[PDB]
Order: structure tokens, then sequence, then C-alpha cells
């Protein structure tokens, strides 16, 4: 039997992986979106399914000034004696803390801060002897020499017991980070990612018969990597390694999926699965010798995607963030039942400080989004719409607005410090519906006159203008809603009445 | 002593190096620009004076349909008993062939086509018992499969002696390329690139008692690359290894000095210099152990900008390019002498095919150019100005149109699909002086009106936007100057006084 990679599509990095009986959990870093911290389940480690976010409050996730390339950075998701335990750095406070539950399905604690535990990728072991270690990064801001780091934990106090030591520095790749300990058949193994995030990724590991050390590294690392090849999977590592309940072992891992040359991509870092194999002198191999496929032998695990909103419900599906802590009172589901009303603000997608905007990620290179908008604005500044956004800097809408006292719809993209009007057609009904077909190399912007059917093709955008390469930070391409006033409050309403998203 | 990378700054690839005597030739790809295969003198091997072109003739440099993806790939030189040898590929013809010289200082053979011998980055090997060896890449038309493929040749034919032979597929990394072989001690050393010339870039080495191998890898391959690292050089390797007068051992090679995050390039690839030593065990090690810097040591090598070019002379000066080969007839240096005349065509900046340009390299982050036209534009299509240029879908320009009968200063932008017009400002001279600053993260635009004196900052561009990672192909920023009519002749000539280049 095969399986696919990617195993979750789109925009889910860092991806870590917890047991509980013969069910799976996993999580992964979403930066400045809200809420934060996706949380997965599984029977299989294939079909992932998704149950919501671990990170719902302003008191767990303050994201203020928080852009794409901060925010919430790796989590790792622990569980021991009926308490899950979430841990990760909120890079924008420069805080590593922990958030508890004894419920998936129920919400998460108050944070516990880790005073003075500095660095990214916070991890942590539950050892057989019953002491508890976390493990992470060199700290930038003491500027500590680059390596892993470790100490002893008391879970309650969040609070170092005894000293923080450096265990290993790697093996010679740049910022040596996403450390995991973990206590196999008498030895302590540590796994890490070297090279960077990009196409330098890698994985590595070391062990020791000491939970401090020293370590020795593995003589063929890196273990895991597709640096200075040409595969369609690319920037592969961060790995969280896992025992199903079989026996077999199996690792987590982010990976990329590039096109065009140079490599670029839109679609995130995607969560991939591969087997673990371990030699005879103790040591782990992942997939095909330390190299992965699109398609993959599943081993022993049992193997066996339309979207519409209508916004009946009033809560919001487990698709939607936000850019940042929504401001509460801007989106509103019973204003006017069975739509989204939205006010704009002075904030445009330009800005990164809380424009009104809802949104979720593009899946798949090949899709349909659409919604219908109610719009009706009152002065030329005004407007809402669509987009396709990655960051501030990188973004397209299809709109509603008004110029010169008329009521236009507009292709608009912002690319850089380029800020462009593409297209613009006089619209008179008060209903729209704006409609992208994505595919791998452009996105197509069309619009349609509800009560007539007729559709209208605006424009088209390349996807790799939008791409991680060229607009910074650490996501994705999200499809959005969003309406602004352009400098000053909107005062026309938007009503969404609806969102679809087709994949191919 | 010390002496900085890279030794040749800006658009210098795949540097192919020839000792004569005491003194140094080298020379590196040019792809769609006219003239083609630049060549270089040094003494030190830190200091090299360009002294002109290798391909220089229409009969010679086929580039009708050439973008920056194609035309002319890597080069190499080589001198035996007299005579240089030029051996390269047009990938647009898709045929490797080689030119011949018995003086530098003159022009190069016709050419003397390969027949059969496909692939990219020819090289020739002189062997001390009079044996002549031609090594290249797998041939992509043919399907063969990847690695690196040897005959012997007969150099006045231009024809294969036997047979064609796989000696190595490489490490295992993509993209198995630049071969060189030598014979040093005894031993045959084929060195290669692998894992493409973007951030995988690597040098591996291999070695056997006779030319065609069995060939064993090196055992601390790779020998050079910065794969994997935050390095400010990155993509290093094509390299080609010499050896000073002095005795000690030398290689160039090519790197990169990216900007931004992702990491991004946009002076193409730089021409790199590093020291080798031999190990006791008979293999080389360059640079730090496979590390190289910024600054290096000079070993005993002994160590030791402005540019304005007024074109009073008849000959072009060896700084500017063509996009492809120049229509001859559209420029003049003298129909008003002491200026350049342009005769725009149909095409544009947005065309392939022969546009109206003049082009130099950008060799240097932070730089002001700076030019005098003189445009009186007769109908709204008409257009002449100076671009900063690195491909048909990735230039900025500021230049004199019209507009409904209106004479205009404009910045305009194409970016990928994008094409704007940024800003316009109306203008009454008959003479206007162009100035753009350069420094890492942008380009500021200004005009002169010349006889006031009066500057007028016109707007700014990203250098991110023009990168190779955006752009695609194999090239580094040009500045140029051009003419067009935007799908019509241009009826105006435009006349350019002078060209300044001014480094920091
Ligand atoms: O994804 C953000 C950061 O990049 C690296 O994957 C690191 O492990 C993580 O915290
Ligand atoms: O620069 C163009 C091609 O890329 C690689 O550097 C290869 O060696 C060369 O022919
Ligand atoms: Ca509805
Ligand atoms: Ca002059």
């Amino acid at each position: 039997m095969e399986y696919s990679n990617p195993v979750i599509k789109g925009f889910y990095p860092d991806p870590s992986i917890c047991r509980v009986g013969s069910d799976y959990y996993l999580v992964t870093s979403s930066f400045q979106y809200f809420p934060g911290v996706p949380i997965f389940h599984s029977t299989n480690l294939i079909n992932w399914n998704k149950i919501g976010y671990c990170l719902i409050r302003p008191s767990q996730l303050m994201l203020n000034n928080a852009t794409n390339r901060s925010g919430i950075f790796a989590p790792t998701l622990r569980y021991h004696e009926g308490i899950f335990y979430l841990i990760t750095t909120n890079v924008t406070l420069k805080k590593n803390f922990i958030v508890m539950s004894e419920d998936l399905q129920g919400e998460w604690s108050e944070p516990i801060w880790i005073d003075g535990w500095g660095g990214i990728d916070p991890s942590l072991f539950f050892d057989n002897d019953g002491k508890v270690y976390i493990t992470g990064t060199n700290d930038n801001a003491r500027g500590e020499e680059l390596g892993i780091y470790q100490a002893e934990i008391d879970l309650k106090k969040g609070s170092i017991i005894g000293e923080r030591k450096l265990i290993w520095k790697g093996t010679g790749g740049s910022y040596p980070e996403a450390p995991h300990l973990y206590k196999v058949n008498g030895w302590y193994y540590l796994l890490i990612a070297e090279g960077g995030t990009e196409y330098g990724h890698m994985v590595t590991v070391a062990r020791s018969k000491y939970p401090f050390g020293p370590f020795e590294s593995c003589p063929f690392n890196p273990i895991l990597t597709h640096r200075s090849t040409n595969h369609p999977l690319q920037a592969i590592g961060h790995a969280d390694i896992v025992q199903y309940h079989d026996g077999s072992w199996w690792a987590v891992f982010h990976g990329t999926r590039p096109i065009s040359y140079p490599p670029k991509h839109h679609l995130g870092r995607e969560t991939c699965l591969a087997p673990i194999k371990w030699t005879d002198d103790g040591w782990p191999i992942i997939g095909y010798n330390g190299r992965i496929d699109i398609k993959m032998d599943a081993g022993y695990l049992p193997v066996k995607e339309i979207i519409e909103d209508d916004f009946n419900s009033d809560i919001f599906s487990t698709d939607w963030n936000f850019i940042q802590n929504p401001r509460l009172e801007h989106y509103s589901l019973k204003g006017r039942p069975s739509w989204l009303k939205m006010r704009g603000t002075e904030k445009t997608l330009n800005d990164i400080n809380s424009p009104t905007f809802i949104g979720r990620r593009q899946e798949h290179f090949v899709c349909n989004v659409s919604t219908l908008l109610e719009f009706k604005p009152n002065q030329d500044n005004e407007e809402a719409g669509l987009t396709v956004y990655m960051n501030e800097k990188h973004h397209y809408e299809i709109a509603l607005t008004k110029k010169n006292g008329r009521i236009n719809v507009v292709l608009k993209k912002t690319v850089g410090d380029i800020q462009v009007v593409v297209n613009s057609l006089e619209y008179f009904s008060n209903t729209i519906i704006f409609s992208i077909q994505a595919n791998p190399e452009e996105y197509k912007f069309s619009f349609v006159d509800p009560n007539t059917g007729q559709t209208y093709l605006l424009g088209t955008g390349l996807t790799t203008l939008l791409s991680t390469e060229v607009a910074g930070g650490f996501t994705g391409v999200y499809f959005g809603l969003y309406a602004t006033g352009n400098g000053k409050v909107c005062t026309a309403p938007a009503f969404f009445d609806w969102f679809k998203y087709i994949p191919e």
C-alpha cells in the first residue's frame, strides 16, 4: 500500500507528534495567525483531521506587532500521565511558555512562562525514571554559542532545576535547532535540524548513554536531506519521531513543493511522513537511506475536500484565521443572520497591525475559491473583497470600491514596493461574486453579476511573486475576505454570504 | 597579505583559467549578451584586467531567440604549443564548438563545430603523452544517464577519436557538470560540480591511474561547498585549478553575494579564488577545509574603478554588451560625432529578440550610474532612457516619452506580469540627465534639468524584485541605454552624450 507526501497539505510547518494509546496528535507553527497552533488527530499517521487550535485566547497569544517573520515559531506536543503539554516560543515577545490540557476537545490552560529560558524550538522529554528535561536552542538575546541546550525542568513552577548546559553543537551546519531528546533501547538520541529551513535543510542525529552527553554524531549524518538534489520536495527537516502501536517507527517533518527556476514555493512548508529503520549498530535511518518521495510505501499502516461555509453558524469554522488578534467588534455572524458582517478600519492589507481580514490556507496548487459580497461603499477610499495574501507586501485582491463617485470592481496588487490597480470596471449591482481559479503558475480573477450569472475575467497574477522566496517570512498563501477604508474607517459595512473552496 | 573575494565582481560565472608562462588568462559565460565570453588577464591571480571578448562576430555567436536562460553557457580556455582553445556550448543552437587563437590581442577563428558531442560544460585536456581529451556532461537531447562523458578528440577536424564513455556519475548530487581532467604527480583528477549552481552547489573530485578510469571518489567529498551554511558567499562551485609559477596551487570558481531572507542575489555569480593544498594521501583540499571567505590569505601571491564614457571614440568600449546580436544600423558613433545615436524599433525591453539597448554589468552593490540624453519624441509610443535590467520580465527604467501630446519623464517597471508606470512628470527641455543611486536594497531614480542643474527624485525600486531568484535565468543586473517605439518603429532618434559608472 502507498500514501502521498505531504500528508498535511499547505501551510503546516515544524510538525510535532504525540501518541496516546492507539491515537496520534500533531501540532504546527502559525506565526502571526490567530488562532494559533493547529492540532490534528490521526489513527494511521497518514490521514489527519483538524481538531482545532491550542492558542485561542488573547492571554495565550499576544500578537501585537507580529508579522509572517515572527509570532509563534515551532511547537512541541507531549503527554504524561493524562496531561498534554504544548511548549513553544512567541518570538515577538521573545518568551517561551507551556500550556496544558487534560482534554483536547476542551481549551488549554493559561501560559506557564519559562522565565530565563530563551532560544526557539523548546521541547520536552519525560524520562523513564520520572525526570523531565527541557531542550532548546541558543539564546540570541544573550548572544550564546550556536547549539542545543538542556536542563531539568519543574513543570508546575515553569522553572529550571539545576543548570542549563550545552549538549551538542550539531555536525557543523548552520542553525542547529528543532531538538528532540528520546530514549530507545538504552540509548538517548538527540535529533535536530541543521542548515536552515530552506534548501540546505537537513536532519542529523547524535547519541549518548546519558541525557546530557557527551553526544556522539551519527557517522552517516545527515540522516535526512534533499540538499543538492532536484527532487520535487525540498527543504526537508524539523523531524519528530513516533513509534506506531504495531511497533514500527516513523518520523514526521516538513518540506516544500517549489515550482519554477530558481525554485520558489507558495503553499508553505507542508507536513510529510517517512518510515524509520534502526541499524544493527543502533542508529536510525529515515526513508530510502536519507531521501524520501511524494509516493511512499505505507508499511503496515492501515490506509484509507470540497469546503463550503454559508456563515449560518455563529461559531467560526476551524478553517478561519485572522491577522494577529481579531478586533472582535469588527466581525459579526449575528448582526445580519446568515452573513458575515465585516467593518473595515483605516488599516489595509499593506499594514501589519490588525487589518480587518479573515482567511484560510491555500492547500492545493489547483483550486477555485469564491465568495459573495454585498457592499455599497459611501466614499472613494472604501473597499471590500477577496484577497490572495502572503504578507503585507505581497498580496493580490479583487474588490468593490468607489472612484470619483462611481462603483468599480478592481484587481489590485501589492508586490514589494509596487502598489498597482491592474484593471478597473464599473459595476452596477449591490452584490457580486468573486471567483479565483488557481493553478501552479497563476491566479485568474473573475467576477459574476449574481442575478444574471454573467462572468467577467478581470485579470491574472503570478504565483511566484507571492512565493516565500520573494516575500519573506515563514508562511504560505491564504485566501481572505477583507474590508478597509484606506486610511479612514470604512463607513459602509461589508457582508459576505458564503465562501467556497473547491480543490481539483 | 590578503585579498578579497570575489576577485572579479559582478556577472562573471563559470570561470576557466589558463596559465601561459608567468601570465594568466580567464573566461566566463555570457548567455544572451553580445559580444560573448569575456576574457581577462592577470599576473597574480587576484587582479584581473578585461582584455576583450572571444566571440565578436555573428558567425561565432548566433543569439537569435536567446534569453538569460540560454545562449552561451560555461566556456573552457586551454593552451597548447602557441595555440589557445576556447570550447563552449551555444545552448540555443544546442551545439558545442571550439574557436582558436595564436594571439589574444587579435580575434579568434571561426567556430570548429564538434558534430555529435552534446551536453554542456565541454572541456579540453592536453595529456603529457600528446593525446587530447574532450570531457563534458550528459546529452539531454539523447536522454542519457546523468554524468561525465569523455573521448579522445582530433582538434583539426572537430571530430571524436574512438568512443564516447561515461567516466563518472559523481557522488550523487544533482547535475554532475563542469568537468575538468588534470594529471598531477602520476594521478588523473576529475574535478566536477554537483548539486546545481544554486544553494546546493558543491565541488567534488575523483582520481584514477588512467584517463578513462575507473574513478575513485575522494573520501572527504565535497571538497568545496557552502551548502547548509549562512555564509555571505553562497552557491560556490564550477572550479578550475591552476598552478602558479611559484609552484603553489589555486582554484577559481564562482559564488553569489545574496541579501535579504530568503537569500536573493542581483549581481550574478562572481568569480572567486582560493588556495589548494595536497594531502599526503594525494587529494586536493580547497580553502579552509572546504570553506572559503570574503577575506583570504594571499599566500605568496604578489598583491597590489570610476568609468566614464563620453562616446568620442568610434569603437565601443569593452564594458558594453547588446541583447543578442546588435542590429548594427540602429547604433552609430559617427552620425553625430561625440554622441551615441540610437534608433528604437517596435521591440521593447519586454521583448527578447533584438531590442535597441546597450548595457554594462552592475559590479558593485553601491554605485551611481548616469547618462545624458537628447530626445524629442514625435508620437506617444516613443521612449528612450536608462534601464536597470535583469531580463525581459524584470527591469526598471527612467525615460523621456510623450503622453497625449506632452513630453513626460517616467519611471516604469516590469516585474513578472506587472507592467506599471510608477510616476510621471511633465518635462520641458531637449536634454535630460538620468541618475540612479544603487544600494543593496534599492535603486533611487532621479533626473536633472541640465542647464539649471536642478535634480528631482522620481521614485525608487527594490533590488530583490530583479534578483535571479525572482526573475529566472543565470545572469546579473545590467545598466542600459535604450530606445523603443512600443510596437512601432521610433521615428525620433535618441542621442546619448555620455555614461558615468561611479562605484562607492
Ligand atoms: O518555522 C520557524 C522556524 O524555522 C525552523 O524550522 C525552526 O525550527 C522554526 O522555529
Ligand atoms: O552557468 C550556466 C550553467 O550553470 C552551471 O554553472 C553549469 O556548469 C553552466 O554551464
Ligand atoms: Ca449565508
Ligand atoms: Ca559625448
